[PDB]
């Protein structure tokens, strides 16, 4: 017996080149980094986003489509226009998301529909429509939905306002993972989560101080922090892995 | 006869893990022998702590296997004063070493029970306490990485099969001291996760199988190379946020 063993070296660029990724809030802080990482390996990336880009990517693989996720009809009219032009994602990342910050008691019937509307509606209705597509083509294709350590955890008030309907509608996005995961398996189609701690942006260092308190590490989260677990649970590393939700926040929730 | 083997490996692991050495509890086991595989694969260096013997000549200078008992405390020690004397300070700490037993509940004898957490408890207390000690005193940023199942997360269905009382304590309480020990030692930069894994196919009877699929969304048991991509994350530079978490690898089997 003479046992050969050959090493046939492959890069993320193997995993993702030419795979197209179709990301909601793709214009924002973590969706940006995103973007750029995906673009990187030589994917190609489908910004949904209201807002334009922060930088021009210069690049043939990225478009930008000007959308509104609580927007039916728009996104009925997009996913026409992929299917028609056969641009069928394979990787699906529902990074949208807003929240409000004025205290429970002052809580308007409108702030808390929009946190819903752009949190829960929108993570459904692309979910919805992307399922659909994948269905009807036979695509084994990937979700990654985007929670937050306060879908896990409970912000303290102390440390500033993390609002009621934020912890509400990330720990829905969470229980969504699990239920779609367990509905769109028979599929071949995977769905995780993956929940940031405090991304360092625009907080008062009263705030991070406190923050950086709790969180074992001992620091703020960035979205590069956030590249390899986006990587892991969209690629063949993580074929077995579906309704998980990784908090990726430096031990904050502990 | 000639048998060809490819190992397809990632740049960002091979330069990731070629300068780092892994000390794996239970190494020669079935999933430890396919983790042992894939380090090996990008270039780190390896050393299987393990009563029994590696069933696969590896065949590497890179590879070192210790025959060793994780629940006998001056057998580790002598161990770690040997591996700070040869300059081999791991990097990176697997608890890869677990027992479990099959009779039932209202049969469980106290040495079986107390077998079962020497090894998934004592030993992986033992190891990351000489590890948390040293990293300590030489200023290593290391990472360890312990091994859950899916049974200390949810209930084993009896009606299945004899997965035992003293299994889902055990993990459960290694899911816990993952947590623990995270926040513990973060003070010090070293960063602890666990892995639970799904049932892995080995050789259970056709109608364990059917029925274990039926419980799994994906359709079908694990294998231990389903393992190796969390694994390879949480001990490496693209996790270097995460810590105290429980990453179930397992098919969508708890859901
Ligand atoms: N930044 C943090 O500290 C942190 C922590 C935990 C979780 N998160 C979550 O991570 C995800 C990204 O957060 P971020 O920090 O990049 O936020 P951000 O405010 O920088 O970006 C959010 C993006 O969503 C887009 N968006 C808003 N409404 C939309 C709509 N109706 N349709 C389409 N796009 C819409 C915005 O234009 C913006 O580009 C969000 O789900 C957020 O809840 C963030
Ligand atoms: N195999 C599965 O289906 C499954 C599922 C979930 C979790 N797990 C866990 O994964 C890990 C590996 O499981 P496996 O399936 O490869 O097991 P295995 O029985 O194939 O290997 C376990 C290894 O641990 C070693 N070991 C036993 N006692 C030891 C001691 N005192 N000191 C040092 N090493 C000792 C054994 O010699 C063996 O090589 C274990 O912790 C197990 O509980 C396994």
């Amino acid at each position: 017996h003479h046992h050969h063993h050959h090493m046939i070296l492959k890069n993320f660029s193997d995993e993702f080149q030419d795979k197209l990724v179709l990301i909601t809030g793709g214009s924002g802080q973590i969706g940006s980094e995103l973007v750029e990482s995906y673009l990187s390996v030589s994917a190609r990336v489908i910004c949904l986003d209201p807002e334009q880009p922060s930088v021009d990517y210069k690049s043939n693989r990225f478009e930008w489509i000007q959308a509104d996720i609580t927007n039916r009809k728009e996104i009925k009219e997009i996913f026409l226009s992929l299917e028609n032009q056969n641009k069928i994602p394979d990787i699906l990342i529902n990074c949208a998301g807003i929240s409000v910050f004025t205290p429970f008691e002052d809580r308007t019937d409108e702030e808390f529909n929009e946190v819903v509307h752009v949190n829960l509606n929108g993570t459904f209705l692309l979910s919805q429509y992307t399922f659909r597509l994948w269905k009807e083509k036979g695509k084994k294709g990937i979700i990654l939905n985007f929670g937050s350590i306060y879908g896990v955890s409970i912000a303290d008030m102390r440390i500033y306002n993390s609002p009621e309907v934020y912890a509400m509608t990330k720990a829905g996005i969470i229980h969504f993972t699990k239920y779609l995961a367990r509905y769109a398996a028979p599929y071949g189609i995977r769905v995780n989560c993956i929940s940031p701690g405090g991304i360092f942006a625009n907080q008062s260092s009263d705030f991070i101080q406190n923050y950086i308190y709790k969180t074992p590490l001992g620091r703020m989260g960035n979205p590069s922090d956030l590249v390899g677990g986006v990587f892991f649970l969209t690629s063949s590393l993580s074929e077995y892995v579906t309704g998980q939700n990784l908090l990726i926040d430096g031990g904050f929730t502990i």
